[PDB]
């Protein structure tokens, strides 16, 4: 036990959030809303992930539900959340994956079955948006639902504080070379919405859009017009890195940026960031037990004004860990 | 023009049937039935294949349909063949990619949609089953609907006729080191029927089921119990190889066995079999313009009655080429 | 500490054997013979492997050598082992990777610098050959050097005992779909010796030779003429599986083979084998903390006489763990 | 026949120079200098490329050399150009793949081997450096030896001329999401110079260094400080894309910028640049028959003086094509 959660979308994102909430936070029991994965599937699926290792403990199928390490967890069939329950297990704060659901209307929708406060894994046009890094006093009890900015978007945000607070930034752009997602396809094919030209996998270096800015601004207003993005998603299954290029107000040294985040990561942020003088460590990370991580070295080049800077990801997980990070910030706090 | 065709499932298997029907045969004029793949997609989609290259000549859409090298082709979305026109064009010979649509029951359905005869890109429970390799007088007018053995099942039938009739064969088992399917997934996940793990993609060498057994049986009655098999799906997008092991009646010498197919390959078969003393060409094939292709060398080792032998695929395509080769022969008779 | 080892070829195979000897056995201190990896490189390299995770502990660069978890380890430059020392550290029993070195002449050669008994990672034409599985009383003090059959070859051997001891086997062949090796190349290229047509990586399903038999017979004489092989190495970096097909003396049931190894793995072997009724678990393993592992289910089909059977690998590691397995069998025993 | 050529490093870069020199130019007759790649390999090796397809026409070896479409070609092994003949054939224009052989010092050496002028497939410390894009009157007889900018460095030079001269540009940084190299490794390992991790292949999105800076500088003096960059090597075998970010003098509109290259691309450049409104074609290119190719759409976003822009590669080949295009122009003058 701990807090008091339920989850929507036993899948990738769901599993760590189910996975983590338990071992990192723990924070209380729960329940599982998973139409299209059954009693049993949850045992395997959750437990065995090719990208992070297997589970451990004992994830088993006992009475009406699953016993993840004994702490009695349930599976809820329904497709259409209002539809399911959630009231049973008393699952006051729930997180959702899914795809579709995102927006006050819908996430806001859950509560009919039970819910209280809902945290979502992904942005939304419509609705309160956060992250670990900047969130501060922003989260207000007054608030009923909350989102955790995207992979991209949450890891960007940490760099922002340290760097725009200390050296200016005026006009900055980025790209992220990313790990494959749910949505990237085998062989060839149709797609859908933003195309994401769904014509790869294994085979091509796939250029793509993201709202690095939107997101990054919402989180640090200041920034919030002075930033935008795109990405090329490559075949890597787990982990990704972010490239930031900047033009800045106060003069920098490369030596300088590096130690700003070094001293600054040292104290407030701790949880998201890093600073690995370390030396090209490629892609390791993959649930390193960090959120956004930057390093010195990488593709840095300096000059007064313009500079180039790279931070990183470990999407999937890092991510799922700043969600539970915030599930306790919002539960304590409201 | 040529025969007179229509097609189910503009996709992977679809594009070639269309692609080749045209280049290889032409077999006239046609039409396209594809819910989810709209007017324009068909131009890009068909045109562009990560796997085989891109198309060429031109693939544009003018009035109401697409112009395939001018050959006025059409697009019908229709979700459920019954529902789709089909007399429209006057295409008595349509071929079903699809997935689900197996069996006389539904294949026959289209017929009421419009249709006449239909070839199916994939095996079937109940219903006539053929392949070019073995096909022979088998095919006769009584016939209105038909199928061309599986990717893999069409490939083994060839090796067999040349092997069984010339050498004996008592008990033979198989494995197919296969290329990726439609059904193979990125990350890890739910799945379905026959299971298949929906558990990998780029990471695992996936264990799997196949029906070479029943399949080759039909195709060549005699065989038809003296066989069964399984396969392992690997990251490999296009092309796969087949492993057959046998125990034969009349003794062989690997020199002799490889011999058989050579002199035999030259004569009745040609468009099916191969024979490359050449020297383990890894996996090029991939639109080689071959059905199944064997070679001497490979993983060949001998002893009077025991021997292992190995063939190949060029699946996707090779297949795509025998449909047409089947469409060809089919029309002819009737 | 523990036994008293040194190692030749800090690389893949070397690292687990350096890695394992320490955490599994521990068995004493050591020293490292690595021309073409320096003081420092050993810290990273060893510690960080993309295929198994990172190290832990603290692998650091202190006085004249490396301190792996404090237990004082050294690095020895020289290329030509007679050439190096080995006498320093008193490294009585050493294991070698390398490539080249294999044969009594050469491995036998070491001793000039120091050495006593040498264990090698890989077969040899010339010389005592073992494995964990069959080795028994065979290892005789009388013996100065010993080898641990190949990836392939060591995992085969476990299946052999259980299955030929209990049900006959007369005429049996196999293939193994394997993980990439050191020797498999990026893009295109020359090669060398057995070609292994060194024209792939990522890109093709590469057919190959192995001496499944030779090896398997040396280990269980009996077998030793009645078995041979080939393999197709695929893009998977870590782990591989073995396919065995058999014709047998006593009648089997599939149900039966399975429980023979089940009860038999239960008691003597324990260390190598498994029997996972478990259900397609693809490729997980990857240092599962097992050597050869078989399962029921997989690609099994039955009939009296002929049968098909699949066991597995986790090369790299499993392997490196039956080496230390035997380093203690040969040290205790001689 | 055509010009009159010879070549260093039958490999990757080698085969195309030879491949294309023939198809594209021909530029006559020739000879091959390749220690490790014997008489016959050259037939298979050249002929067969995993990456581009296979060759065609015919690639056989008759008397003393190889018959390239009949065009009597030769094979010289020679380890050290000095050592290799070269007047033999009478090939005053030889082109160096190689690796190490950079610089006037050695390139000049061959000359004593036999030679006259030599083009080098790769940058160089000291020595004339060119590329087609910018090349112009730059090239003049004084010249005996020359180089064609890097895979990546040849690709940016084009974007620049069209961008710098038409729009301003103050400060610009870059990243290249690159395809795999010769130097990229399978498993993990030693490595070398510039480091590069020799740490991955199929598993990691590798951080890396490049000299677009110096490189594009030379090629277009003006630029030549207002640039520098780094790249990330990914599993992707052939083709890569380039990311350039700039701050310009005269304001742009993304509509306007993309505009420039269009009207400009049509006219002076043609064989270098591109312009595909077309729509993120992921990575097909791969022997598209293009040098560097840009497009509108991609990861394009605008603001008066700040803008990010993106080009492409077709490295391997595209390159292979400008050598010849360079060999072409080179011979001409002299
Ligand atoms: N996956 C990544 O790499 C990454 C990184 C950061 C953020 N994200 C975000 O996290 C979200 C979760 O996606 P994922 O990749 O973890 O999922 P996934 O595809 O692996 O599994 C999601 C499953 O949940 C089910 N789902 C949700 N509610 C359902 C209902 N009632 N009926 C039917 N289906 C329902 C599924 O749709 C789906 O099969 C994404 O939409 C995105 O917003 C992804
Ligand atoms: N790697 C696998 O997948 C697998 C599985 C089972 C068995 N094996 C066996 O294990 C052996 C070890 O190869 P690996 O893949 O672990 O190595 P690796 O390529 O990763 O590293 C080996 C390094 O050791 C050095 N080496 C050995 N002695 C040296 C000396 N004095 N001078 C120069 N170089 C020397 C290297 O040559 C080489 O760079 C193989 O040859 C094979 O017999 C491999
Ligand atoms: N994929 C391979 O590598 C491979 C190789 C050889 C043979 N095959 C064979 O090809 C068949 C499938 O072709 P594919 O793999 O290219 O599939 P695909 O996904 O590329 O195309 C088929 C798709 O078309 C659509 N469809 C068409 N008409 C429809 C309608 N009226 N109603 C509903 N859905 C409709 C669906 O999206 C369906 O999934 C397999 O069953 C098998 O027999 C596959
Ligand atoms: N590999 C890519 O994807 C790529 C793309 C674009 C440009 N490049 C350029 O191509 C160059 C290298 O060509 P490659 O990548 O095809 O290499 P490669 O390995 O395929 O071929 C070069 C090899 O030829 C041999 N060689 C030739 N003559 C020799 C002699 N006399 N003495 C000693 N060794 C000799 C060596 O084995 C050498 O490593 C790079 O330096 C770079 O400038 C590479």
């Amino acid at each position: 036990g701990k807090v008091k959660v339920g989850v929507d979308g036993f899948g990738r994102i769901g599993r760590l959030v189910t996975r983590a909430a338990f071992n990192s936070g723990k924070v209380d029991i729960v329940a599982i809303n998973d139409p299209f994965i059954d009693l049993h599937y949850m045992v395997y699926m959750f437990q065995y992930d090719s990208t992070h290792g297997k589970f451990h403990g004992t994830v088993k199928a006992e009475d009406g539900k699953l016993v993840i390490d004994g702490k009695a967890i349930t599976i809820f069939q329904e497709r259409d959340p209002e539809n399911i329950k959630w009231g049973d297990a008393g699952t006051a704060y729930v997180v959702e994956s899914t795809g579709v659901f995102t927006t006050m209307e819908k996430a806001g929708a859950h509560l009919k079955g039970g819910a209280k406060r809902i945290v979502i894994s992904a942005p939304s046009a419509d609705a309160p948006m956060f992250v670990m890094g900047v969130n501060h006093f922003k989260y207000a009890n007054s608030l009923k639902i909350i989102s955790n900015a995207s992979c991209t978007t949450n890891c960007l945000a940490p760099l922002a504080k340290v760097i725009h607070d200390h050296f200016g930034i005026v006009e900055g752009l980025m790209t992220t070379v990313h790990a494959i997602t749910a949505t990237q396809k085998t062989v060839d094919s149709p797609s859908g919405k933003l195309w994401r030209g769904g014509r790869g996998a294994a085979q091509n270096l796939i250029p793509a859009s993201t709202g690095a800015a939107k997101a990054v601004g919402k989180v640090i207003p200041e920034l919030d017009g002075k930033l935008t993005g795109m990405a090329f998603r490559v075949p890597t299954a787990n982990v990704s890195v972010l490239d930031l290029t900047c033009r800045l107000e106060k003069p920098a040294k490369y030596d300088d940026i590096k130690k700003v985040v070094k001293e600054a990561s040292e104290g407030p942020l701790k949880g998201i960031l890093g600073y690995t003088e370390d030396e090209v460590v490629s892609d390791d990370f993959n649930g390193s037990n960090h959120s956004s991580i930057f390093d010195a070295g990488a593709g840095i080049e300096l000059n007064d004004t313009f500079v180039k800077l790279v931070s990183w990801y470990d999407n999937e997980f890092g991510y799922s860990e700043r969600v539970v990070d915030l599930m306790a910030h919002m539960a304590s706090k409201e």
